[PDB]
């Protein structure tokens, strides 16, 4: 049917009536043919790294050029701030990829596969043009499937750049249908020896009664650097706090200690995340300079080898038949090929489970940060990176929300774990079926 449609057709009606009975779980819901993507969440990744140059530039800067790798301020006070400001534009450059390229693609956001657990998303971004940048490496790999969580980093091994981090989130609706998303877990990007934490914020799909769903985001985001300097990013939308959707203010700080006061910040920048965004100096309001515009950069989407050359556990080769029934909007065979990848699941788990095997992650491991973890998990090691970052920020190491600072009310939660994923970079190295 036309879009127009939607909102008054028997599948909506039915699919709006089973919300006031949600059990928690978003695969529980009867999603019709129309509102359905042919994109799994593993692919979801690759919105981590659509600007190749951004997402290199730190590394770039040094203390021999700094001062000519600041377009918004020549005269900037250290290459560490400089390497914050890049990092803080690469990261909201990152934004419009991760929240608003169903709505370009298909017309709305839509309801993404949902992963199987082992299920892998390969690429690279091979940068052409650009031969001092070198090849950039995504693995992304769905490390669980009850609950849904994604692994993955990118890495950069010519210039020294690599991130890496998980994802994981806990939906409800609102008794006016708003449906509320709260993130989990965290990324984190190393520039050579610079390290910087990343926490996404949490969202609201907004558009659910009209059919029509989209993201706004809200709450705020954090980027704690091993120097110090941290960026704390406030996000809002249509009005309240600013006159446009997709909106958002971020402010730069010495340390976590002077984010407390917003008047000791060394930089703010607002506007859209999704369009303009301008960076004022300290006080100096009326010497206002363009951050990023959005729309004037198309994102670069990565090189995935041909459907031909895939292996079994990639995304797009697994999924090809419930993709095309998607496309063909074939109620039946949607079905029909969907529980065919899903029952087979099903009976591995039962299979594994009946002669006491276990499924193995490929790339990534859960490492127990708890202070009595499992006897048999993986610890973290002396240095460890998140925790000397979770430490400066004064951020939970639980497994609270994206965010959540100590003693939050989510981080006195009792029994709460913390564990957390991490990629093994030896395991890529010993890979021995998969490729790029
Ligand atoms: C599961 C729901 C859709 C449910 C639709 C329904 C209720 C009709 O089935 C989707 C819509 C928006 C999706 C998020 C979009 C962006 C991101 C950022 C990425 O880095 C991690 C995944 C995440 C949080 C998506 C999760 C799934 C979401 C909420």
């Amino acid at each position: 049917m036309d879009p127009s449609q939607y909102a008054s057709s028997s599948s909506w009606t039915s699919f709006l009536k089973s919300i006031a009975s949600f059990n928690g779980d978003l695969s529980s819901l009867s999603a019709p043919p129309f509102i359905l993507s042919p994109i799994s969440l593993t692919e979801f990744s690759q919105y981590w790294a659509e600007h190749p140059e951004l997402f290199l530039e730190p590394s770039f800067i040094n203390d021999d050029n700094y001062k000519e790798h600041c377009l918004i301020d020549p005269e900037v006070e250290s290459p560490e701030l400089a390497r914050m400001l890049a990092v803080t534009k690469w990261f909201i450059s990152t934004l419009k990829s991760q929240y608003c390229s169903r709505n370009e693609s298909l017309g709305s956001e839509k309801k993404p596969l949902n992963p199987f657990l082992g299920e892998l998303f390969v690429g690279k971004w091979e940068n052409k043009e650009h031969p001092e940048f070198g090849e950039t490496v995504l693995l992304s790999e769905q490390v669980s499937h009850h609950p849904p969580v994604t692994a993955f980093s990118i890495f950069n091994d010519k210039n020294k750049v690599k991130l890496q981090g998980y994802n994981q989130i806990k939906a409800s609706f609102t008794k006016s249908l708003m449906l509320t998303v709260k993130q989990f877990g965290h990324t984190m990007l190393d520039i050579k020896d610079e390290s910087y934490l990343v926490t996404p914020p949490p969202l609201h799909i907004e558009g659910i009664l009209v059919a029509s769903p989209f993201v706004e985001l809200e709450g705020k985001s954090y980027i704690q650097s091993s120097t110090g300097l941290l960026c704390v990013i406030e996000f809002s939308g249509r009005g309240y706090f600013s006159g446009k959707k997709n909106s958002f203010k971020a402010r730069i700080y010495k340390d976590s200690k002077d984010s407390k006061d917003k008047e000791k910040a060394l930089y703010t920048i607002s506007g859209q995340w999704s369009g303009s965004s301008k960076i004022i100096k300290a006080n100096k309001k009326e010497e206002s300079r363009l951050f990023y515009d959005a729309a004037r950069i198309p994102a670069e989407h990565l090189n995935v080898k041909p459907l031909e050359e895939q292996h079994p556990l990639e995304s797009r080769k697994a999924w090809y038949d419930v993709a095309g029934a998607i496309k063909l909007g074939d109620f039946n065979l949607i079905a029909k090929t969907k529980t065919e990848l899903e029952e087979t699941q099903r009976e591995l788990r039962k299979e594994e489970e009946a002669k006491g095997i276990s499924w193995q992650r490929r790339w990534f491991k859960d490492f127990d940060y708890s202070v009595t973890p499992e006897e048999g998990a993986l610890v973290p090691e002396k240095d460890d990176t998140f925790l000397k970052l979770a430490s400066a920020l004064n951020l939970s190491t639980k497994n609270a929300p994206s965010g959540t600072l100590v003693g939050d009310k989510e981080d006195r939660k009792e029994d709460l774990s913390s564990i957390h994923w991490r990629f093994q970079r030896e395991l890529w190295d010993e890979e021995k079926e998969i490729v790029l």
